């Protein structure tokens, strides 16, 4: 199945957001990232995707379709706005093995706050 995500300058959680910022998926699903506002992209964060998953980075302002294969958690960022909190968490399958690791990993404060919200 397909899950659509909007990339926005402003949304419910404040400035520079993915909506939704929590995406539940299964292997073989697609996540479609739509640049509703300009100035955004999607990029996998180093050491915060499952072992065996391929790294990815879209171009600024492109519609990007991600196919997810490996189970686990994926933290993705908008490259220009990572420091402003623009992230999403994709959970593929049940009980992602690397979720606690991602929560503990070094990242900007605003990112950590937003991440803890989405998990909660
Ligand atoms: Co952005």
């Amino acid at each position: 199945e397909n899950i659509e995500v909007h990339m926005l300058n402003k949304g419910a959680e404040g400035a520079m957001v993915f909506e939704p910022a929590y995406i539940k998926a299964n292997p073989g699903d697609t996540v479609t990232f739509i640049p509703v506002d300009k100035g955004h992209n999607v990029e996998s964060i180093k050491d915060m995707i499952p072992e065996g998953a391929e790294k990815f980075k879209s171009k600024i302002n492109e519609n990007y379709v991600l196919t997810v294969t490996q189970p686990g958690a994926y933290l993705v960022k908008c490259t220009p706005h990572y420091a402003m909190g623009m992230i999403a968490l994709i959970a593929v399958g049940d009980s992602p093995a690397n979720l606690d690791q991602i929560v503990s990993a070094k990242k900007p404060k605003i990112v950590q706050e937003r991440l803890e919200k989405v998990i909660a």
